[PDB]
DNA sequence: CATGAAT
DNA sequence: AGTCATTCATG
DNA sequence: CGTGCAT
DNA sequence: GACTATGCACG
């Protein structure tokens, strides 16, 4: 993987540690083979503060580093036998680039202090903008007086990378200096160590979620602080955790908003996946195609989502975990229900933002015509926080929300008469009313999920245990192996043979027992020692007001209602303004009919368009907007001189405006709309429970 | 790789040989695990009739079959020690699937005859449309409509009912009707000798519950199908615009998406996806690789695609994946598409029948020669070097004025190939032979230069190398000479190429015959190679070995078609307008009566009918008149309109003349060809020697 | 052995 | 996101 | 261990 | 077109 320099020289030769092969390539070319070596880093580097020193020695990335640098590692580290005088870390100028600098620095610290303490560890700062060339937004505006936003290294040409960051005379480097051995140790541990509590706290103290954001020296304590801070913030807000209102992670939201913009919906032909992904990756989500597709695939799997938001034709995976077809084979499109998440988006009902390009606005949250967060759930791993929200029956969640709208201050006990608990797509049995309450109240709670079973008598006095429903998030294939392993190992007596018998229209696992076999002894052992029964831990974290918040039912349902409120208000203002303008025009038209000839005469007498309008104003007191409409009518309209039809539209419009004003100017009338609409969604999408409950 | 059947049973168990892992998945899903096993084939099976039985034994796909079959191979083959009653071959219902069925059949014939002779080899017949239909006629019956482009697009539940269910599926049972009449066909289609195949293709291929089929007949409808496709719609360029179908789609799609040289770069993945979705129904990787190649200036004399980012190097290291790179058409590429919006070129339906695509581009310049092509199908192949834009055009221009121009004269304008990697081309005679018959072997030699050093030691400095030669591999093979001391003299080998220059230095030892060495490297490394012309293209839907003349005539013919087409289009436009403008000028003469007649009309339709009947306006005019906006009624100036009426009449005159006068037309075609030359002309890179 | 659209 | 093997014609 | 967006 | 390792929190 190493691309050596032509000659050796432990005094001039540099070692660029590049993020990714493709960038490691553009570097191999742009470099100067005389003294600049290249060593690509494929993937995120192993955290040498958490992983066991055993898994560390086995990591190819690390071992090949301790070698090429050539000076051993840790205690047996002689700074004299090194091969490079400068180790330059070069990553994308993105958040994941920051994460890498972090993971790396904690390594050159722990197992190569000497190297960093000597100021031999630098950090290449690639340019962010290119008009022109500038690093800070400030240097930007200056070049505009005298832009290709670089989202990564793979975007720039070789002769581009050399001139801007690779040329020792034209580049800028943040030389890592250890200014305080003590204040640097505590800084690294808090961020990279095992303990999670401290790290979570440190983020809560330093990271401001509510607000925004030639070689120069910089402390490790300060460097590790700045970098990990960024990666922290970004991963928390814009990656791992769902928005409390629409229950979507940014990637899922873009997949939907994109597919919808491209008219790729349930009422229309399937569109090839590779085409959907590509448009998403080029307009909204600047990340690996594979991730985008994987995300899109999951939204389509009915054994992971209680209400799939994407319909996909072809091999889209299975409960056995076997891989789905690549994006070149599959077709896809939004499910009908997903359409309800996007309802009214064209009506200015949601806060939009700019995309990485700055070429197109994207929604920060979707209108959500139903409480997606609870219905489909989420999960759920970031930095300092994590989330596991289970799926819920669409109807129940709605019955709850509708209640809470009439009773703002409802307690959990009353809500649970509507929302008894989770409803897994995979069905099965949920035990633990108490812990459910605890979860619905605090966000955390441990429940038990047990497989749905049944006994079948067989010839020869033999019995047979049959499993027809398994626990959420459990791999059928592996479960079957683990059970068969019980038999093979004889950890419990009486298992004759295991057999996955499920087919395209039914799940079925037959655990055939032996002649004289205690089928109760077996069924119990399996529940306890395999995943026929498991623990599900509610850990409901979500993003509220830009910050990660551990939340229960109340905060969720209220944040939703809140949101729906803003949306319906906005929607109603939009539709009113439209009806006002149209009402205005229709009013003018009805006048025009009574003076048709005069108006034609008056336009004939006019010199041009503008003059016609002034005459229409001065002579008949029409408004600008009314004159503009009259003057631009096509001649044939003079054949449709029918006032009663117009008067019907006038009336229909006044009424529409009345009802919209009522919504806008009265909170109760608005809340009734929410209820009316929520019930409609309920009637149209309602479906029976799949998971039964037990206490 | 195998997914086995629950219970072992030689009497009922079926073994599905599926094309691809993806389809292999959908199969495991919609299958009946009781007795149906699955075995994916990852890539084209190895031709067990062309390759050595040595490399044939070291084949994973082949081994796991001999193992999964469980009857061994060759002569040590017991049909009683098998594992399946039926061995089903299940591929896509496309051309490449057909080719796969062909490869697996020559294996089961050459190394498991008894299995085939026992009618145990079948072939699944997936549906082609969807009620489901296999025949284009069985659809019309269901008319009283999706098109499967592969197994992937089929949900596992549909797969079962239509092609996997023994009680609902259709199977072609392979049977050897004549062992002697079938030995020839397999030997000819899959043999090592080309000539017999080429001919077979010529003679037969016309470029224009279960059922038994012979091995002879089954190997025909299949290889015949694949041959025709890989020839017309894959490996070989159209003789006119010099593009293969993939490249044409890449350009056309990108162009339709407005992803051009004068606009911001678009993400590669976004383009590729749009291509694969609307036009080219194949791998996104291939499509990308093609797009990338069209952007590499050491492989194209005139790049058609500009691509920001790591698109590769002469060292041949991989380009950034399409997730990283952005791209757009080059300005010259624009000229390949020039006038495409003016119905100047034959369109057809895409695979999806949802959108039309062009079958050839207008080609405002002779791409086929300028950029070349290459070049491997079935029974045919192609190698066409790139040429100097200016030179090719000079020839075309001359041949326009002198249709029957001899090649000797044409070579005063088009002296020979002009590789973008420069270097030295040797063989005036062979160059002619090539321009004359389409074949010819020329020599390409690296641009060398000696540099004396300090100590009586010289040094060889290469500045240019042979087209299609990997710089990194060359430098290795040269250094291998030094390491092996095949010839004495070489001191060290240094690739000293930088971002702005190509330089390989071969330092020599003191008192070392630097002639002997340079000669050895020319012979035993790619410092010097033979380039073989094999100019094959597609003319009138068929492959044709051609020379400089047919190529240039085919071009000129085409340009004629385009220019004629383009002119009819612009003329029809000017006409329709001029026609409308006549009515408007008239209307003004009778404005009040016309408003009156509209005011008296019952509706739009009635108003037009009144205009025609009472004032003799035409439909087109009544529509224009009746959809005027009221404010028009303010105007009464006829002069401005008359000026437009004049301008249009002149444009129609000139355009008509181009269509009625062959000379006026050719003049035009020359005029433009020259503008292109003046705009994109560049100096020679390769030097010529005899 | 490479080449370049394919699986 | 690189890597691995095969087709086809050709010298 | 294995989850799901990232590299 | 599958395979291969990492981060991050959590039982
Ligand atoms: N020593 C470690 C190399 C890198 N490995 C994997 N890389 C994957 C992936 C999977 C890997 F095992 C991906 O799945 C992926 C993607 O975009 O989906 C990108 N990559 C990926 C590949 C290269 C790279 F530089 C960065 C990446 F994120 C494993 C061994
Ligand atoms: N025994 C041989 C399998 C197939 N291998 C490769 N496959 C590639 C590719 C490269 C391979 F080495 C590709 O490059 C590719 C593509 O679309 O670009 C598709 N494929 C590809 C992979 C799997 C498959 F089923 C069909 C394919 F075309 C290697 C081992
Ligand atoms: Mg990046
Ligand atoms: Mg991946
Ligand atoms: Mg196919
Ligand atoms: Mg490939």
């Amino acid at each position: 993987k190493l691309t050596p320099a032509q000659s050796k020289n432990p005094a001039k030769n540099e070692l660029y540690l590049v993020e990714g092969d493709s960038a490691g390539g553009s570097a191999k070319q742009g470099r100067d083979r005389k003294f600049q070596a290249i060593l690509p880093l494929r993937g995120k580097v192993i955290n040498t503060a958490k992983a066991k020193m055993a898994d560390i020695l086995k990591n190819e990335e690390i071992n090949t580093m301790i070698y090429t640098i050539g000076a051993g590692v840790g205690a047996d580290f002689s700074i004299e036998d090194a091969n490079y005088d400068k180790i330059i870390i070069m990553t994308d100028a993105d958040t994941d680039g920051a994460h890498i600098q972090t993971l790396l620095l904690t390594f050159f610290y722990r197992y190569m202090r000497p190297l960093v303490e000597a100021g031999h560890v630098y950090i290449a700062l690639p340019p962010l903008y290119k008009m022109a060339y500038a690093w800070t937004d400030g240097e930007l505006e200056e070049l505009r007086k005298q832009l290709q936003r670089y989202k990564g290294l793979g975007e720039m040409n070789a002769d581009q990378l050399w001139e801007t960051t690779m040329n020792p005379e034209t580049r800028t480097l943040i030389r890592v200096t250890i200014e305080d051995l003590a204040r640097a140790e505590r800084r690294v541990n808090v961020l990279m160590g095992d303990k999670v509590e401290p790290r979570r706290k440190w983020i809560e103290d330093n990271v401001k979620f509510t607000l925004e954001e030639n070689i120069q020296n910089m402390s490790l304590e300060d460097i590790m602080g700045e970098r990990f801070g960024r990666y922290s913030k970004y991963i928390i807000q814009d990656r791992a955790l769902p928005d409390i209102r629409d229950g979507l992670k940014p990637v899922q939201r873009r997949i939907l908003y994109s597919m919808n913009k491209d008219s790729n919906t349930f009422d229309k032909s399937y569109r090839k996946s590779a085409k959907s992904v590509g448009n998403i990756m080029g307009n909204f989500h600047p990340h690996g195609d594979s991730s985008i597709y994987d995300a899109m695939v999951r939204m389509s799997q009915n054994w992971k989502n209680r209400e799939i938001l994407v319909e996909m034709h072809g091999n889209n995976g299975s409960m056995d975990g076997d891989p789905p077809a690549a994006m070149r084979y599959t077709e896809a499109r939004l499910s009908e229900i997903a359409g309800y998440l996007l309802q009214d988006i064209e009506k200015k009902t949601v806060p939009f933002a700019w995309n990485f390009d700055d070429t197109e606005k994207e929604p920060t949250v979707l209108p959500a015509a139903f409480p997606n967060l609870l219905v489909n759930g989420s999960t759920g791993i970031s930095a300092g926080y994590a989330t596991d929200i289970p799926p819920h029956n669409l109807a129940e969640v709605i019955d709850a929300a509708v209640y809470m709208i009439d009773h703002p201050t409802a307690k959990i006990d009353k809500l649970m008469e509507f929302l008894p608990g989770p409803d897994f797509p995979t069905g099965a049995i949920i035990q633990g009313r108490d812990e459910i309450k605890k979860a619905y109240e605090t966000g955390k709670g441990r429940v038990v999920v047990r497989s749905k079973t049944e006994i079948e008598k067989l010839k020869g006095g033999k019995e047979q245990i049959v499993i027809t429903e398994i626990p959420y998030e459990i791999n059928k294939a592996n479960l079957v192996k683990k059970i068969d392993d019980v038999r093979v190992n004889n950890k419990v007596a009486g298992i004759a043979e295991v057999r996955d018998e499920s087919d395209r229209d039914g799940l079925r696992i037959a655990i055939e027992l032996k002649k004289d076999a205690n089928t109760e002894l077996v069924l119990n052992y399996l529940f306890k020692y395999t995943d026929l029964q498991i623990n599900y831990n509610f850990n409901m974290v979500a993003i509220d007001n830009f910050t990660p918040r551990q939340v229960g039912i109340v905060p969720i349902l209220s944040s939703y209602i809140a949101h729906r409120r803003e949306v319906i208000l906005a929607r109603s203002r939009f539709d009113k303004e439209k009806a006002e303008k149209r009402l205005h025009i229709v009013e003018g038209l009805i006048r025009v009919i009574s003076i048709l000839d005069e108006v034609i005469a008056l336009i004939r007498a006019s010199e041009n368009k503008a003059d016609a309008k002034e005459n229409l104003k001065v002579s008949y007191d029409f408004t600008e907007e009314q004159a503009e409409a009259i003057v631009t009518l096509q001649l044939y309209r003079l054949t449709n001189t029918d006032v009663v039809v117009l008067q019907e539209e006038e009336a229909e419009l006044r009424e529409k405006i009345a009802m919209l004003a009522a919504i806008i100017g009265d909170e109760r009338t608005m809340y009734n709309l929410m209820k009316k609409e929520l019930r409609e969604v309920k009637k149209k999408f309602a479906t029976p429970r799949l998971s039964s409950l037990e206490d």
